């Protein structure tokens, strides 16, 4: 009664080449006359794409001890959210606020990183990092947001543009810590109406420079020792 | 007649609660019409928030055995010039000169990384690397003076906007060193007229970089040594 | 009857100084005027030459002990094909589809990488930590197909020039990993529009920036082991 | 009759501010008017400099036990190519050639990294790291060259600007593998009449960047071993 072997070796195969497929198609819809001219497969397609990872995650999940750890391991639930995604754009499918919507039916693909098991591997590697580099992300949330509030206040009303909120400002603010077009385009504009402004930028991205640098070798000389 | 005990658990939660509440109050602030609806009670808050922070270092100040190391460690030398500075801002609110005044209603915020520990440990230690990068930097000075004196004699009356002066040719070489437009709109507008200028640039944005990688390695290989 | 000794010290420095001044050659023959005034010194001599590296080669091949492994090793397959890719060059010379031939006529000049010992070693090193950083490339390459394809269906009647197909938007989507004019150019003009754009790199620049570091980081601490 | 005995503590430290003040003249008169207005004390000046470190450097002469070892090491070879460099500003000073003979009246700051000890150590350290990348530059030059050569006779005719010679070309091939403005501004208008231009572009900027990231590296670990 009880459901003791389920897995081989195509077990898998087969599910990470029918999502290849589902990329495929999903990358090939995109294209406004082609998919204009057979819409009667593709929705035929999706459906029955949406209908067969339905089933094999079921099937995962029935054959998975469920009294045990089965949506105890956060990957499966993962599975699960995605698949729930793909079924909300289903059920939900064209109201109205469908934008935002249709770009569900993509991140299907991605579940790929949850099969193979190199990928998952190296995802959730690449994760158990996230908690290592943890202060430094407080102390540069800490940098912007003072940054932002100092900039929206002096600029405001020289270059409504970058400076007009502080949201809006909080994004002039990330686009100059990426050092691109911080010079001529956001600053010489700005300088050459408050002429002290230098002072700020070449504050920022000195310091936010810094500290960037200091975190990636916050890393580095810690897998050397780990 | 001695104070003897003054800790306890949230002895720092509720101060660095209350921060957290003055940036989002500061950072709200920032907008023009709801400010300038509720403007007493922004008013109030702020008065009432700087004498929090000023009864808070001066219970640590008399609770800290003065006679003994308490002005001797830096960190509350940082407190304690950071609430002055609030205080100047208040007493000395508005007389003009206010556009370079409220910003240090700000930074007030920032004493955040004092409080909780980690941070204190971590903004510690990356201070702690910087004695250790301090050659490189002499040199790099010197590079950048350098450059400077001599764009600012050769380009002078070919492009007044970037090199017009020892300051604002100090400029122009810093927005260059971080490859920041460094070709179109820095260069070909002037190796247009003055055909040999390339060797100016392909000089420096080839040295200056050099020196930046060496500097970075010289951080890399001295923290798996300490 | 066998061929038993054929290296000597010059063997190969004559090879690569004739291929130095293949190099000349080569690249002195891009003037216009120059190259339009003595065309057929330049014939002759791209004959020769072509002639010197066939008979290289084959002196080589047929004292390499042919049945026993020299068309094995890959550096002289590489060799000959390289050579063979020149003949293609000749044999098919000017029927019309030259614009794309004449430019096999340059990349002989860098079986110099073969000759010079040192130089080989390198490469076949550098080649040699292609599958270190096997998995890594894959993860990007998911992500940049998946925000390719959820960027061409968004912004595809907004900006026809960036986002206009599958392959179009997967250049947009290079020029900006690589944080160049993302924001200035590529972003500003859109965010107008559909205001709620940004969500859209400012995750793409976080994500891909971090595997991107995370992938450096993976090679730096495989050569401290190995 | 020997020189026994020279040195002392001063007889740096007197050098080393000297050529401090040095710095701040020769900065100093690189404005107009004030060079303008008090011309004869700078000329006196910079002559009474100049024979202070003529006489400087031949009192370090005299007593440096001739015969033996002091031109034989190369810092002071430095020393006295500067020194001669300043008396050629001077001998020659204003035939007509003096655009680029004024510059030499600066560089006699920067042998400030010969006197003072850190900064010579450091500096000879940097070079010793030269021989260590060594290859990797001539892989990168061969690079380089090959791409210039096969740029320059495809978009000869479509883009003069960029591509125009090999040496022109040489230029842009360099504020391309810093990824300067590469996409909007060296390719986007040349992609646009030749529409397979791309595979030139996403081919370097790829190819480059993976040598220059290994270059680094081959130097990371290359000082955690020395
Ligand atoms: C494992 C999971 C990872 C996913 C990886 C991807 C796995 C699955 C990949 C799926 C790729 C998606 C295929 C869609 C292309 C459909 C063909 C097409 O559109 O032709 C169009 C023409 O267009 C052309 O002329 C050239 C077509 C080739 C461009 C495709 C780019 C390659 C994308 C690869 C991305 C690589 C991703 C990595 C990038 C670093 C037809 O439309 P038209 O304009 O009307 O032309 C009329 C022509 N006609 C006259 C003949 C009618
Ligand atoms: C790990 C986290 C680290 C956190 C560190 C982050 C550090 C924070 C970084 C803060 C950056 C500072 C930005 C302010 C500079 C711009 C001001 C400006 O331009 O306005 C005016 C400059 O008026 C002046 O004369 C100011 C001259 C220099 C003032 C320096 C301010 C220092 C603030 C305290 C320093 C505290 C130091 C630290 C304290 C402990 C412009 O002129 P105007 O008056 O507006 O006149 C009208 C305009 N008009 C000219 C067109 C007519
Ligand atoms: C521990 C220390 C670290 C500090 C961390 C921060 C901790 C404290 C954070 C404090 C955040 C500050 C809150 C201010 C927002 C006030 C609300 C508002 O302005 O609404 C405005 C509308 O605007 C909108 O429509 C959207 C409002 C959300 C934008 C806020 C950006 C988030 C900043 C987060 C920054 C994160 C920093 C990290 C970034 C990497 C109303 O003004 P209006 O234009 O007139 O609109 C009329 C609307 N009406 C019709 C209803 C009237
Ligand atoms: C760690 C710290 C390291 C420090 C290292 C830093 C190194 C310092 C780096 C210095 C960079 C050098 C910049 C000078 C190049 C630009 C000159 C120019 O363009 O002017 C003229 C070029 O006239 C010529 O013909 C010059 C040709 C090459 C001269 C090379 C100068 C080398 C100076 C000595 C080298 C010393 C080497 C080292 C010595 C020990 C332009 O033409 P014009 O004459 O003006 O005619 C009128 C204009 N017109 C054309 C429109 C009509
Ligand atoms: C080991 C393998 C690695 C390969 C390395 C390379 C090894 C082999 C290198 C080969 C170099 C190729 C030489 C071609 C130059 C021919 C001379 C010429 O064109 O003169 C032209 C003038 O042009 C000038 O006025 C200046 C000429 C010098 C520019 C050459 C750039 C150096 C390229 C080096 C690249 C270094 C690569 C590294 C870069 C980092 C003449 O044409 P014109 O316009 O009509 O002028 C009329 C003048 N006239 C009146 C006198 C008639
Ligand atoms: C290692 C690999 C890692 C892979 C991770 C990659 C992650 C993938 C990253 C995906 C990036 C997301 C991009 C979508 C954002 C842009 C949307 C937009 O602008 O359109 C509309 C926003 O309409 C809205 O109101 C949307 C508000 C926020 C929606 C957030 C979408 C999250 C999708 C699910 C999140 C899944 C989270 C993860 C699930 C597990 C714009 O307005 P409009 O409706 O078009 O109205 C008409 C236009 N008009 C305004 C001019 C009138
Ligand atoms: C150890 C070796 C390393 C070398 C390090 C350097 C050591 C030696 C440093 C020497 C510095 C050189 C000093 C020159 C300045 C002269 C004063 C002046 O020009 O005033 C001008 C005004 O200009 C101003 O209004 C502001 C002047 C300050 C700008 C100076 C920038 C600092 C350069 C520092 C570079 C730091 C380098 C590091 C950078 C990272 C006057 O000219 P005017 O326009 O006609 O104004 C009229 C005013 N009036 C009405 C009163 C008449
Ligand atoms: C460590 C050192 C590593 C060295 C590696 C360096 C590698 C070297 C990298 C070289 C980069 C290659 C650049 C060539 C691509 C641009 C060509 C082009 O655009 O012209 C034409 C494309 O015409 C076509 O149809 C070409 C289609 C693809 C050809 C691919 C060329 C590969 C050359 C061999 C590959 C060898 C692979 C390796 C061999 C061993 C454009 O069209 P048109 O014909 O001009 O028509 C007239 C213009 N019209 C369109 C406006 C009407
Ligand atoms: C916190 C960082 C600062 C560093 C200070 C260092 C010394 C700073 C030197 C001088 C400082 C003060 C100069 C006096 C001028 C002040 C006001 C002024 O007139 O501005 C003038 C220019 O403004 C500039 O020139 C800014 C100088 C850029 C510094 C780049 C240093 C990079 C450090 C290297 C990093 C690597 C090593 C890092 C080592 C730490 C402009 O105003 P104006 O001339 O009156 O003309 C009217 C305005 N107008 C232009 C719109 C028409
Ligand atoms: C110090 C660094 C230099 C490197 C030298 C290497 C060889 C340098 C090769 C040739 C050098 C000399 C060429 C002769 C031309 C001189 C004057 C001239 O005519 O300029 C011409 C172009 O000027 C250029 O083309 C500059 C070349 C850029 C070099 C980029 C090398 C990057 C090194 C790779 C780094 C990685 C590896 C690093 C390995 C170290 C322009 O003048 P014009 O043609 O007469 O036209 C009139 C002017 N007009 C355009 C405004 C209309
Ligand atoms: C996934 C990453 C997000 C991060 C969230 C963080 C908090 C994000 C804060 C607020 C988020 C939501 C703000 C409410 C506004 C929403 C809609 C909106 O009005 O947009 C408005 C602005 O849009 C912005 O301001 C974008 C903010 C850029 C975030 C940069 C954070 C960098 C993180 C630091 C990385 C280092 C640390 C990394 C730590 C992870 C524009 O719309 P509008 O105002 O109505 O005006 C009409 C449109 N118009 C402009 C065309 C005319
Ligand atoms: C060597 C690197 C290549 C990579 C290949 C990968 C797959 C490449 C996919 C498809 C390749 C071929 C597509 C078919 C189109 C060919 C001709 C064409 O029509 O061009 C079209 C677009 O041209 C592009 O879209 C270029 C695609 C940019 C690739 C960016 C990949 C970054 C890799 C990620 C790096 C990280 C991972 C690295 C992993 C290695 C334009 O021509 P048109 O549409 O006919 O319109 C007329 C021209 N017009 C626009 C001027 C009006």
């Amino acid at each position: 009664k009880m459901q003791k072997i389920v897995n081989h070796r195509a077990f898998t195969f087969t599910v990470i080449a029918l999502i290849l497929f589902n990329a495929l198609i999903v990358g090939i819809e995109t294209y406004p006359r082609i998919y204009a001219d057979h819409k009667w497969l593709f929705y035929r397609i999706d459906l029955v794409l949406l209908w067969i990872f339905t089933i094999e995650i079921a099937m995962r999940f029935l054959a998975s001890n469920p009294k045990s750890a089965f949506f105890r391991s956060s990957w499966n639930w993962f599975d699960f959210l995605i698949v729930t995604l793909s079924l909300v754009e289903l059920f939900l499918a064209d109201v109205e606020g469908l934008s935002v919507l249709r770009i569900l039916r993509v991140l299907r693909v991605l579940r790929a990183i949850s099969v193979v098991p190199s990928l998952r591997r190296l995802v959730d590697a690449l994760v158990m990092t996230i908690p290592a580099l943890g202060n430094i992300l407080i102390l540069m949330s800490i940098f912007f947001y003072i940054f932002a509030v100092i900039g929206t206040m002096l600029f405001q009303h020289v270059s409504p543009e970058y400076f007009g909120n502080l949201q809006l400002s909080l994004l002039t603010l990330f686009q100059v810590v990426t050092l691109e077009s911080w010079a001529s385009g956001v600053m010489r504009p700005i300088f050459a109406e408050v002429p002290w402004s230098w002072l700020y930028f070449v504050s920022f991205v000195l310091i936010g420079t810094f500290i960037i640098f200091n975190l990636f070798i916050g890393v580095i000389v810690n897998n050397v020792e780990k």
